[PDB]
C-alpha cells in the first residue's frame, strides 16, 4: 500500500521527491520538532487526523478529539497561528496541550504517532508506552487555562521558521524520523510517480555513497547522479 | 515530611494541584529549562536558595554564593529581567554562569540540585557527578568579564516565554524531572491540602490510564474518575 | 603537534586561557551549536577550513568545497550574516546545507569532524559513520532552492546570541565537545603561550576539585590554588 512503500523511505528520500518532481522548495519539512518518545522502528508514517486548539475563551465547543483517533494514523495537534511564534519555543503558551493519558488512548486506537505543534507533558509516559511522539518541546501543566481542542479533520496553518506559514490537511501523508516531520500533500500529489522517482533516487543516493567510499571525488559522483535523474 | 512526599510527585502532578487548588493558570512551570545533568531518581525537589546575578560594573559588590548552598535545596541562579529574553536562547551572555566545581561544592553541602535560568558549563562533570542541573543551555567560558552574583535569598524574576513574569521566593519549593521545573509558592500555600489534592489527582490518574488499557473511551474514564475531586 | 597538545583539553579549558591570558570575554566562544552526531572520544579538535553559503541569487558561483576538506580539519560552514538570527533557530532558513554524502567524503579525506552554523541532514548516516558533527539543528531538505556554497577557506562572520558578530578565519584552531565550540584565533594568539596556560591551569583546577572534596570552601581553594597563574 501507499503507507508501506512510505514507511521504508527516510524524510530525507521524501522530501528529495517532493522538491524534484513538484518542485517544492522546502521539501514539505516542518522544522523543529523533537522526537520525544521516539520510533521503536526507523520512522513512523500515517495519514493525518488533525486537531486545531483555540484560546478556551473561543466561542466554539471544546471537542473531544482523542477517542476517534483512527488506527494508522498520524495524530497532529496545531494552535491557532496567533498563538505561534518564528522563534523558539514556536509557542506562547508554556502550557501542555497533550499528555500520557492522550498516548494511551491513541495507542490502543492503533495510531501510529503523535506529532504536536506545541508542548507535551508526561514525557515518561510515552516512552514507557513506546508510542512515538514529535513535539516543539515540554511542560508540566494541563491546557484547561488556556487552549482547548475546537477542531479535528481540519486544515492546520504552521507558522514556520522561515516566515512562510505552510498547511496539513487531513489525510495527507505524515512522515518522522530523526530528522523531523515531513508532509506529503496527498491533495497534490501522484504518490506512485512520488514514489517511483523516491525508490530510484535512493538507488542512485546509495551508489553516490559507495563512489565516495571507493575513493572516488564526490563531484563526480554527484555529477553523474544528476545525471541519471534528469531522465 | 512535606519535601519526602513532593518527591513523589512528578511535576505534572503538582501542577494539577497548583492549577486546580490555587487557580494557577500556568501551575507554576518555568519553561524551556533543560535537564542537562539528570535526576539519578525520577524527580528532585527542594528549597529554593535565590541567587541573582547581575552586569559586573553593577555597585552591588560580588557575593559569594556558593559556599553557603544550604543542605536540601535546590539552587536556583537568574540574572536580572535585563539580560533575559523570551526567545531561545532565553538570555543575552553567552558566558556560562556555572560551572563543574560549583556543582561539586554545592553537592559537598548536601544541595538537591541546581536550576540556572542561563548556561552551564563541565557538563560531563555535572554528569560525572551525578548532580542534578537544569538549565537553559550550555557554555565554555566563565562569566567575570560580564556578569555577576550580586544576591542571595532574593527575589528572583523570570521572564518566561509567554511574555509572563514568574517569581521565585526564597524557601519556595521547587521540583524537576524530565518535563521541567515547578514551582510551588510557600507563603501562598497550605501544602498539606495541596499534597493531599495531588495524591488523589494521582490516583484518579492511575485509574483512567487503567481504563483506557481496558478499552474505555478517555472523555469516560476522565469524567467517571474525576468527579471525585472537586471535594478536595 | 599543536592540535595533539589541545586534544588533551576541553573547550572550558581553551576558553579559560582565551579569557585569562588574552583578556577575551567571551573565551572564544561559539555558541548554541548540538553535537547531532557525537564525538566518540571526548573531544574533536582541528584547523578550520571554512565554507561560506550564500543565497543561489548570489553572483558568486557554486563551489565544490568537500573534495579538498584536509587531513585533521575541522570543516566549518556558514551562511552570510543577513540569513541568521539572534535567536533559535539561528538561521532563517528550514534547509539543511549538509548531508550525510558530505560526511562520508570528509571522513574519506581524515577531517576530524564539522560545525555547521545552520542545519544538517541524514542525522542517522553521520551517526553510523562515526563521522562528528555540531550543528544548529536539523532538516530533510536539500539546500538547492535556497542556498549555495559561493567560497571555501574565507573568513566566516557568525552573528552570535549575544548580538555581537565573531569571525573564524581559516586555519584557525576549533574544539568541540559537550559544552560547545571554541575557536582560537591563531592570528590574534600565540599558541604556545596560550597552551602553557592551559596546561597548568588544568592542574590548579584539579587541586580545587580535591580541596572542594576536603571540605575547603570553593571560592577560597580558587584563590589559593589560582594565584600560580597570576605570573602568567
Amino acid at each position: 500500500s501507499d503507507l508501506q512503500k512510505l514507511q521504508r523511505f527516510s524524510t530525507c528520500d521524501i522530501s528529495d521527491g517532493l522538491l524534484n518532481v513538484y518542485n517544492i522548495p522546502t521539501g514539505g519539512y516542518f522544522p523543529n520538532l523533537t522526537a520525544i518518545s521516539p520510533p521503536q522502528n526507523s520512522s513512523i508514517v500515517g495519514t493525518a487526523y488533525t486537531v486545531l486548539f483555540a484560546p478556551i475563551d473561543d466561542p466554539r465547543p471544546a471537542v473531544n478529539y482523542i477517542d476517534s483517533v483512527p488506527p494508522n494514523s498520524i495524530l497532529v495537534l496545531a494552535l491557532e497561528p496567533h498563538l505561534q511564534s518564528q522563534f523558539h519555543p514556536f509557542i506562547k503558551i508554556t502550557q501542555a496541550m497533550y499528555g500520557g493519558l492522550m498516548s494511551t488512548r491513541a495507542q490502543y486506537l492503533k495510531s501510529n504517532g503523535t506529532v504536536v505543534f506545541g508542548r507535551i507533558r508526561d514525557v515518561d509516559e510515552h516512552r514507557t508506552l513506546n508510542h512515538p511522539v514529535f513535539a516543539y518541546g515540554v511542560g508540566s501543566c494541563a491546557p484547561k487555562a488556556v487552549v482547548k481542542a475546537v477542531g479535528t479533520n481540519v486544515q492546520l496553518k504552521i507558522l514556520t521558521s522561515d516566515g512562510v506559514t505552510q498547511t496539513i490537511c487531513p489525510g495527507d501523508y505524515i512522515a518522522g524520523d530523526n530528522n523531523g516531520i515531513v508532509r506529503i500533500p496527498v491533495q497534490e500529489t501522484d504518490i506512485s510517480k512520488l514514489v517511483t522517482y523516491i525508490e530510484k533516487s535512493i538507488e542512485v543516493d546509495l551508489l553516490v555513497s559507495e563512489d565516495i567510499k571507493n575513493g572516488i571525488p564526490a563531484k563526480q559522483a554527484q555529477n553523474d547522479r544528476r545525471s541519471v535523474l534528469k531522465k
